[PDB]
């Protein structure tokens, strides 16, 4: 009974329809409350429609009912970053990142070969001006899983950094793998305009 | 001086690069502070990333300074729904909704035939269930600019209804004025698939 309306969830999220998305995710927790899963992507679903605070509520009761799901962490993790950028004071963005790369951690000690963790620990980084460890955990990253989505970060790591050409190299790698990828051609494009 | 940096902007902001462009756009404004232009390139910028308060604020500010610049009335009614959105109360989200509507009423009085105006007032409407009026108000923009993105509003708004067979329709035009619309052939692919 959830199997239906959760798997399709999954699908359109992927397709990039999330208010559709989100109405699945629902009908999933309907007929089985609990599952963390669901609320996983539910809260990944909140998340990209801009629902921060019960997308933030969705992840502290996953890592507090099931502390070894990683999922938790994540939805968490990403969810601290989006009040960082809404952060109304300056100091006060600072301690939602640190909090970012506190959950990340503990994540960590659940999993340290999963990529998305270095990827978010090298984003979290980044947003914390320490350009340093944020090249670490992405390469960290890399090294788990190469993929188009972390050559980007890191492209975008060097921009940040000033380092240009090392930029254009990342995208023109990631390109290989997906040439195909519009959003990764704009990119290219724009960072070309240098 | 200013010139540079806004023109810029503009273009990454429609690259989609808008962290870039909100630098940019700051930049605009130390060169030339009062530019209403310039201020609501930054507001569009930071509703885009997030930064929804800071947007509402500076939208507040431009249709109280230039009352005749559409540019503000778009900006703090879509601040308005990003403040809808992430109501916490049932009701505060009806009157950010309200407000939302009222900026727009406001709005069509400087110029009742701007075609976004009457897209975002669909837009509205759709949100407070009011979809009679919103079919309405949405039509009323098609009829003054026949864009792929307003069908696509509309079609959006027929998946609401229960017409699906509208909504298709609807894509397939919008798909014949963009056939290399990727983003577009995803939602009517989604939409295909019931």
């Amino acid at each position: 009974a959830e199997q239906n309306p959760l798997r399709l969830g999954v699908q359109l999220y992927a397709l990039g329809r999330y208010d559709a998305a989100l109405t699945l995710f629902e009908r999933a927790l309907k007929e089985n409350p609990q599952d963390p899963e669901a609320l996983y992507w539910l809260a990944r679903t909140q998340l990209k429609l801009g629902l921060v605070n019960p997308a933030l509520e969705n992840g502290k009761t996953l890592v507090a009912r099931t502390p070894r799901y990683l999922g938790g962490y994540m939805v968490l993790s990403e969810a601290y970053v989006a009040l960082y950028r809404q952060a109304e004071d300056r100091e006060r963005g600072k301690g939602y990142l640190e909090q970012a790369l506190s959950v990340l951690k503990d994540a960590e000690r659940v999993n340290p070969r999963y990529a998305p963790l270095h990827l978010q620990r090298g984003l979290v980084y980044a947003l914390l001006g320490e350009r340093d460890k944020a090249e670490a955990s992405l390469k960290q990253a890399l090294a788990l899983e190469d993929t188009p989505e972390i050559r980007s970060a890191l492209a975008e790591l060097y921009l940040s950094m000033g380092r240009l050409d090392e930029a254009l190299a990342q995208y023109a790698k990631a390109l290989e793998q997906a040439p195909k990828d519009l959003d990764l051609r704009v990119r290219y494009a724009s960072a070309l305009l240098l």
